[PDB]
């Protein structure tokens, strides 16, 4: 049993691998065409664009505010009954420093506005806030998978674990294709996608 | 995590760990060694774990010496592991309710540093096969439904029991069912590069 998709795939392994190829392919194009730099920074509109850009081919819900309730582990993400107003309040949150950018990122993860693909899209969106505001981007290879997922699970209660991780992984190489491309490979790895290397179209 | 091959990169250790242990999982089955071992004991679980990770981890098939936590859940304390595993061995396994309860306790014990999910799911299928003449068609269980049901299982095993019951197959000697199951088991832990049968 799995997520409804456009391509009518009924095998979990099959969907995981094809989603990874169509979406990482899109992620490569997003960076290379410079479409990435024309996107609105720190807003839901910007996140929505990143999400639709990646999952347009495989998912009907790509870039849309979900109409269903979702959860991971023992945590329920922002209920549909107030998800939209909660998103309007995230758009207004300041992003003037790391403590603020991390707090805003933690709230956007709680909102979790999409049916699936929240993690990957919100990590691209965060890197552009850090790029704009601190002239820093994350080197996702410096953060261990287990450490990241554990910090995010804790983040609705105390964001110090994820703050320390982002802080110690920040790099000044803001226009480096390798830092981005590797970060995409590490981002997908966090979500359990390990078949492709983004380098290849 | 420290490995035998001295791998420092996380992505590198992930695909090497997958290659090596999945090739071992294929050989475990194809040699028929899988059916030569003890069903429902820590001895059998320990054999399965050693068989999978003996090339990569020094701790393969060995009981952990450090305490572990997943979220706000603490697994069996290292000091009580020996006692807990002896009690699990004594747990009945006559029907699905008993088999699932045994599996749930074994997951709470989590006797190894790493690879509990993968080694215990193989162990579970062998208890199901011996006692019910059923095995799990793991594709019929969503990754996140499975993971959420496992995290819930110490409080209520209704969720995981429901997933296991609705995925039971009588294809006990089906190699394709076993192989697809290993690939899904590894995918549950985030390893999606290889197909076990292509090794
Ligand atoms: N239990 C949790 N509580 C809060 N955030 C979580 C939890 N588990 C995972 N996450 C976040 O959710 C992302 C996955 O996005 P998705 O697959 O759409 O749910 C991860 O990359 C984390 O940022
Ligand atoms: N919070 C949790 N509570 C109980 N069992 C869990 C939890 N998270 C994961 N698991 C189980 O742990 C396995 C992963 O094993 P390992 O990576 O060795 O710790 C999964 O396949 C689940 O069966
Ligand atoms: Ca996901
Ligand atoms: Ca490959
Ligand atoms: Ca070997
Ligand atoms: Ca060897
Ligand atoms: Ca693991
Ligand atoms: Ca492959
Ligand atoms: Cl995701
Ligand atoms: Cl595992």
């Amino acid at each position: 049993h799995m997520l409804e998709n456009k391509l009518g795939i009924i095998n979990q392994l099959e969907l995981n691998r094809v989603e990874e190829r169509v979406s990482k392919e899109n992620a490569k194009r997003l960076y290379d065409s410079g479409d990435i730099d024309r996107i609105e920074v720190g807003t839901f509109k910007g996140l929505s664009y990143i999400h639709n850009y990646l999952f347009e081919d495989i998912y009907e819900f790509a870039g849309k505010v979900r109409s269903q309730n979702i959860s991971k582990g023992n945590f329920r993400f922002a209920p549909v009954m107030y998800l939209e107003i909660a998103l309007e309040h995230i758009d207004k949150m300041p992003q003037r420093n790391l403590d603020e950018i991390v707090a805003k990122y933690v709230e956007m993860n709680i909102a979790h506005p999409f049916r699936e693909g929240n993690g990957r899209a919100t990590r691209i969106w965060l890197d552009l806030i850090l790029k704009k505001e601190l002239k820093r981007v994350v080197d996702w290879n410096l953060i261990n998978k287990e450490d990241y997922l554990s910090a995010m699970e804790r983040s609705p209660v105390k964001d110090l674990e994820i703050k320390y991780l982002i802080s110690n992984a920040l790099t000044d190489k803001i226009n480096d294709r390798e830092i981005f491309m590797k970060g995409i490979d590490i981002s997908y790895y966090y979500e359990g996608y390990t078949e492709y290397n983004v380098d290849e179209l």
